């Protein structure tokens, strides 16, 4: 009755605990036949971003929920598999089952001209149903389309292999004496090739800007738990670039060394992608560098060196698109594509929407979700309320006109935050 919560993944479960912990009315809808979010689907065959090979790169007592901590047994960082488990585990334990409603997908969403909402959800059944809800907390991720690369390379049509996303990617093993191209150089692409490099007689990774290669920990320990470090805080943004960059030479020397192309911009000023396995498996050849694809010559892959390859499929580490099909309307976004959200979070036209998600720290994120929640859940039953809209759009527009400031035009950037200060102010 009270608050239509989409997803039960991560966020909406932080969020169907900050609700039934202050007493309101509420219900979980998600679309797949358990909670979890992506962290559920492998593990299912489902097509999702993640694969078989999915663990976190990011800190268990960091990436667990503050009042739920993972498993004594648990490792730093856990498989999909175990994720998913702790997942279904909290939802137990913090009683939000008896709200959540399963393989329901919400088709619609909108508001009537008096404040409630109406939310068209699919049953399993394909048959359409509509509810009224006095909120809505949307709690869908953003990693839910595939960013496939507009003009595809020529030739595509005209290949005798498999061309493929992340999404589709499963196992390794299905690859089993064949011959790929991972195409990317993010945490998609290095995971997937690394997994490939041990199932198919052949893997190549064609990049085309190159990242600076992170290994997942320095010095012992993990880059999210250096960034909370007081000795790294307490040093400013250049002591701490010459710190990581003499140390990213002493742990895997320089990038030109392993056939990758040279990052144009420093450490932090582009970004890491986190790996402890892509150097080395590229100087055991179980992995080897390219540039970019330029065409498909049937039954092989050209490059952009004029290099050529027999090629049985490619997978497109490319990336995703946030999109949100059940606002029939403007998504957050408004105009270049900023997201338009107040502390991130608050729609400022919209009365009664809340957007817990849509986030992205240099980190773990469940800290952040939670706080949202929280503060969600206050603005809900009125212990919190928001500034006119018109102040509003001034906090939005310091957050973009500085976006564009330190990190400069580019994409979902506008969704991006200091985990720090941004989770002070809560
Ligand atoms: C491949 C991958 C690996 C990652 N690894 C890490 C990591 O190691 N550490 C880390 O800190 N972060 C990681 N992240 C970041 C990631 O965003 C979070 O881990 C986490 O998934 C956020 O959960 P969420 O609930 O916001 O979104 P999701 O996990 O995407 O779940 C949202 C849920 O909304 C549901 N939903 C969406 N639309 C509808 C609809 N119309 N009707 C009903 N239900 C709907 C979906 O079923 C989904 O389950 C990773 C992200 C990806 C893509
Ligand atoms: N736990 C883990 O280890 C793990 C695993 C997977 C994903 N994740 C997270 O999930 C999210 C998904 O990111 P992602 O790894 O899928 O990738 P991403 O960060 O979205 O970047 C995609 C990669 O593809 C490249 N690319 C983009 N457009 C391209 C094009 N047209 N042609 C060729 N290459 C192109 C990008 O290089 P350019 O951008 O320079 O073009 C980049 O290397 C991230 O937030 C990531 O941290 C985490
Ligand atoms: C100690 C160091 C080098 C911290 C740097 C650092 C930079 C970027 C990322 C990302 C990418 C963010 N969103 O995709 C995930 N973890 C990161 C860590």
């Amino acid at each position: 009755m009270r608050v239509c919560v989409i997803g039960a993944g991560l966020s909406g479960l932080a969020v169907g605990h900050a609700l039934k912990e202050r007493g309101i009315s509420f219900v979980c809808l998600e679309k797949a036949p358990d909670v979890g979010g992506i962290w559920r689907q492998p593990g299912a065959g489902e097509r999702g971003p993640g694969y078989r090979t999915l663990h976190l790169n990011t800190a268990k007592q960091l990436t667990g929920y503050a009042d739920f901590p993972m498993p004594d047994a648990y490792p730093l960082y856990p498989r999909h598999s175990q994720v998913a488990a702790y997942l279904r585990s909290f939802a137990e334990w913090a009683g939000l089952l008896d709200h959540v409603e399963l393989r329901t997908e919400v088709v619609s969403v909108r508001q009537d001209a008096d404040g409630p909402w109406t939310v068209v959800s699919r049953g399993a059944d394909g048959a359409q149903v509509s509810r009224r809800f006095e909120q809505v907390v949307v709690a869908s991720g953003h990693h839910n389309e595939p960013a496939l690369p507009d003009p595809l390379p020529a030739g595509a049509d005209s290949f005798a292999g498999t061309i493929l996303h992340s999404l589709d990617y499963r196992d390794g093993g299905d690859f089993a004496g064949r011959r790929v191209v991972v195409v990317g150089l993010g945490a998609s692409a290095v995971d997937i090739a690394a997994d490939l490099s041990r199932h198919a007689e052949r893997t190549l990774l064609s990049v085309r800007r190159g990242l600076h290669i992170v290994p997942k920990q320095l010095f012992g320990m993990s880059v999210d738990e250096i960034a909370e470090a007081p000795w790294w805080n307490e040093m400013s943004f250049d002591e701490r670039r010459r710190w990581v960059e003499q140390a990213l030479l002493v742990a895997r020397g320089r990038l030109s060394d392993y056939g990758l192309p040279e990052p144009d911009h420093p450490v932090f000023s582009s970004a890491t992608t986190l790996s402890d396995e892509i150097l080395s498996r590229i100087r055991h050849g179980a992995v080897t560098p390219k540039p970019a694809i330029a065409s498909f010559d049937g039954d092989r892959v050209v490059f952009t060196d004029g290099t050529s390859e027999p090629a049985d499929a490619v997978v497109y580490c490319t990336g995703f698109h946030m999109t949100f099909p059940f606002l029939p309307a403007g998504c957050p976004m408004s105009a270049d594509g900023s997201v338009e959200l107040y502390r991130r979070v608050v729609p400022a036209d919209r009365p009664g929407l809340y957007f817990v998600g849509l986030v992205r720290p240099v980190g773990a994120i469940t800290r952040l979700v939670e706080a949202q929640a929280e503060w969600v859940a206050r603005l809900v039953d009125g212990a919190a309320v928001l500034p006119a809209a018109d102040q509003m759009r001034e906090e939005i527009g310091t957050y973009l006109t500085g976006i564009v400031q330190r990190y400069g035009r580019t994409e979902g950037a506008s969704i991006q935050v200091d985990v720090g200060p941004y989770l002070a102010e809560f």
